[PDB]
């Protein structure tokens, strides 16, 4: 439900994440954690890291941001006709992490808070709003796709 130019903004600001994937990657997944502590409960590699500092040394936890953004990233891209991107992470999140639709509104969140703590100038009113609609859809979709599957949306 974008506009083109609301797809342009995401897609510009998403160039400062291209710029260091993993990162920016980084620092979502230890916002994520930081901010909402029963997320962190998810990730059976990453229960050992007891501080923000363990989380930040931790070389896989970047791995998987990088990953995280990188999959991202292929769903932005392709600005809403992104089923064939959006199925397999519905898939693995519905089945296999055990993922509630809610922690998705909260890794939303943290990608915001992301951008606008490293990016404040690039980041403005349009982008902000622009990204918010972008990650409102991403999980609007990933929601209609927990439903067919069988699974609470
Ligand atoms: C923007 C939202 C998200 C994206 C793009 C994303 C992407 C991914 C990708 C690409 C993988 C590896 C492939 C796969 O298994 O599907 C993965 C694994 C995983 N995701 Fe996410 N994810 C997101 C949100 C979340 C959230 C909010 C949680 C938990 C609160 C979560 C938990 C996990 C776990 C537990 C794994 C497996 C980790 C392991 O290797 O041990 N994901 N995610």
């Amino acid at each position: 439900g974008l506009s083109d130019g609301e797809w342009q903004l995401v897609l510009n600001v998403w160039g400062k994440v291209e710029a260091d994937v993993a990162g920016h990657g980084q620092e979502v997944l230890i916002r994520l954690f930081k901010g909402h502590p029963e997320t962190l409960e998810k990730f059976d590699k990453f229960k050992h890291l007891k501080s923000e500092d363990e989380m930040k040394a931790s070389e896989d936890l970047k791995k998987h941001g990088n990953t995280v953004l990188t999959a991202l990233g292929g769903i932005l891209k392709k600005k809403g006709h992104h089923e064939a991107e959006l199925t397999p992470l519905a898939q693995s999140h519905a089945t296999k992490h055990k993922i509630p639709v809610k922690y998705l509104e909260f890794i939303s969140e943290a990608i915001i808070q992301v951008l606008q703590s490293k990016h404040p100038g690039d980041f403005g009113a349009d982008a902000q709003g622009a990204m918010s609609k972008a990650l409102e859809l991403f999980r609007n979709d990933m929601a209609a796709k927990y439903k067919e599957l069988g699974f609470q949306g």
